[PDB]
């Protein structure tokens, strides 16, 4: 059993990013989401899944979905950006395993990674926790 | 654009089922999940999609996934439960766009529906608003 | 330090109680409220403290106060129903520390409470772990 | 009736701010805190009263008390910090209708507020609408 605890942060007051959306991707028994004096937890069966949460701020059209998980025993992650109305958590969540791109960005095993969306905001996943059972990361939305 | 306000009723101070997973499918420009006053709210951008929550008894060793969307321009409902490990609501939501005995489920453009699990419990939805483009719903845990 | 977590079960699909209000008191070096796992989670740095939660149904112009704590090493718990406007948690959470009535409810150390409101709608608190540093408790809404 | 939305912006990630108190105070027929769309939403029965948030950064020592409310028909804000374990956010509303310190502060109606703790860590409030019965606040934590 993985649990990775998640720590939101928004770093402008330009825009206001709110969460719509978390799922949980079916291999390694599955997995949940709670949220946990103010963190988001996803709980995990064991190594080889991983979970989606979905972020929109409809004040400036914008939106990411961000992916945490366990590859081979070391976590991973990624963030997707400048989506489609049909480009959901649920969509980008089953992607990662199948689309060879987001295939490889799990392959990866991050323990941190950016990107930007076309309007040049940046969002950023930092794992604090690295290591072990209880991993901990930050969601930086710049 | 519609929206679905779901109340949850859990009635059984006999284990206890907590929010998991809160899935959206892609089409009708996909949608979103929020939560308004106690209540899930959720918002599709037109009419051929949908939303599942999934709870969790830990326990009891119960679970469910109830989903609610909009089919040709008729809301619509359905439980799924005795799940196993496998299926979370990111699996459960995109069966009912393939998968023919969860298409059926659409289909019918149910305004209430009930199941039990194995051991038992009950599970519904009602909807009391039933037209119009503001939904409304209970989910009641037995 | 003493923690008291909190099931909200809603059993009739009559009316809506939303959470609207928590409160720490001061004594013990205070406290904190907390949602953990779909959970209402009072932590507290001793005995002699408490928390309270507001909940109101804006469908049936009802709404309660319940308080929970820790009184010379035994769990309390309270509801006062009937609330006027000037009633909110923040002026009763105080009252268990200076009004001889409340006073008497907080000296009772009880593991379960019941008290209705002038509508006939029962509330009621249940302790299902009453000892320890790791208290439980089930709140019921008839 | 007046409302108050508030946006909370955490912007560094050192240390992390959970919310753990939300009080109303008893004038102008109360108030609620609601959660609508990841925004914390204060409504209050008419003028002359307030509500506060605490928030609390366990890994580094700090904490908050944010309080929001309209005086005089005019939106008012403070924060305070620095914080005793006594001072929890229903003494520190409270103290709003009283002590001549915290008076001064609700008196001023101020449409923006910052503080700094003594580790150097700046809090502030910005009031994004000003005017009407449905106001708008950024909560920054620095
Ligand atoms: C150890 C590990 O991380 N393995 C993953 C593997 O996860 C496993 O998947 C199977 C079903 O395919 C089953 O759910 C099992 O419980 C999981 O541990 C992944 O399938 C692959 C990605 O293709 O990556 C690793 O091998
Ligand atoms: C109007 C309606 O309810 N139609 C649905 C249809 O939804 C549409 O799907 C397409 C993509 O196929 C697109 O997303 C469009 O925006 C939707 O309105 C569903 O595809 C089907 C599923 O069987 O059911 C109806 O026809
Ligand atoms: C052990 C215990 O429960 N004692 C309570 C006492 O709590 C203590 O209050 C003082 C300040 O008065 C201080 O905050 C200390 O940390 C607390 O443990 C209560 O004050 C009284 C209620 O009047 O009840 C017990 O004695
Ligand atoms: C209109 C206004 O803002 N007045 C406030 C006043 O609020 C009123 O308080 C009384 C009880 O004293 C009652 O609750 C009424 O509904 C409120 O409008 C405050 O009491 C004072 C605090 O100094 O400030 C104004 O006068």
């Amino acid at each position: 059993t993985y649990t990775i605890s998640i720590r939101v942060y928004q770093t402008t007051p330009k825009g206001f990013f709110r969460p719509v959306e978390r799922t949980n991707w079916k291999y390694a028994n599955g997995g949940t989401w709670d949220e946990v004096r103010g963190e988001y937890v996803l709980t995990m069966g064991g190594s080889g899944t991983s979970g989606s949460l979905r972020f929109v701020s409809s004040d400036t059209d914008e939106s990411f979905v961000a992916t945490f998980g366990v590859h081979n025993y070391k976590r991973w992650c990624d963030i997707v950006t400048n989506l489609t109305n049909e480009q959901t958590a649920l969509v980008i969540n089953q992607e990662y395993y199948g689309v060879p791109i987001r295939d490889q960005a799990r392959e990866n095993q991050l323990t941190s990674y950016n990107v930007a969306n076309a309007k040049g905001r940046r969002f950023a996943i930092e794992y604090t926790v690295t290591e072990g059972d209880n991993l901990k990361a930050n969601l930086i939305i710049g």
